[PDB]
């Protein structure tokens, strides 16, 4: 698909058997999801946004369905107000900016 | 142009007679620039990112050159670590996400 930017670029994702809405975010290096239970091992990480830092749990090799594309990558879980799909996963769906 | 996302989508902008680098940011509703002097009237605003909020100055009807496209819009100025081009200006250059 082509997605214009007059509205937030929100898409449906499936992760850990759960359906969620997430923002396609070219300004984010990483993918950051609201608190959820993901099975398996994780590592502590801190990430900085505008306004400061949040503590997150880093899960590797996590399967996510983003607009029907299955992708595997690192997802960070913590107190973000919006689920963010960052460049680490955007590249896996061949997502480009065009103008 | 088409811009892939293996690296941060940084572009050169010209604003207030100054050259800066800024990130094309589909996850940002607004455009937020590091501290700079812009002439004219402004209004106080607070903006929330991941991690918290920052106080900014809101300038309207500001001319900015983004990859040779001249656009006019609202620019927020304050303590962001990276200049951010948000959807308010991305729409003006006809920027789309494609995959
Ligand atoms: C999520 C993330 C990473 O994993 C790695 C690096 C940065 C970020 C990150 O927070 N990036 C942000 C730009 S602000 C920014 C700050 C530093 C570097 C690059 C961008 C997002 O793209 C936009 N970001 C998406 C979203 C993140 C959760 C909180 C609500 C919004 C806030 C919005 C935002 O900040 N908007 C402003 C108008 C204040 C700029």
């Amino acid at each position: 698909p082509q997605i214009t930017l007059w509205q937030r670029p929100l898409v449906t994702i499936k992760i850990g058997g759960q359906l969620k809405e997430a923002l396609l975010d070219t300004g984010a290096d990483n993918t950051v999801l609201e608190e959820m239970s993901l099975p398996g091992a994780w590592k502590p990480k801190m990430i900085g946004g505008i306004g400061g830092f949040i503590k997150v749990r880093q899960y590797d090799q996590i399967l996510i369905e983003i607009c029907g594309h299955k992708v595997i990558g690192t997802v960070l879980v913590g107190p973000t107000p919006v689920n963010i799909i960052g460049r680490n996963l955007l590249t896996q769906i061949g997502c480009t900016l065009n103008f």
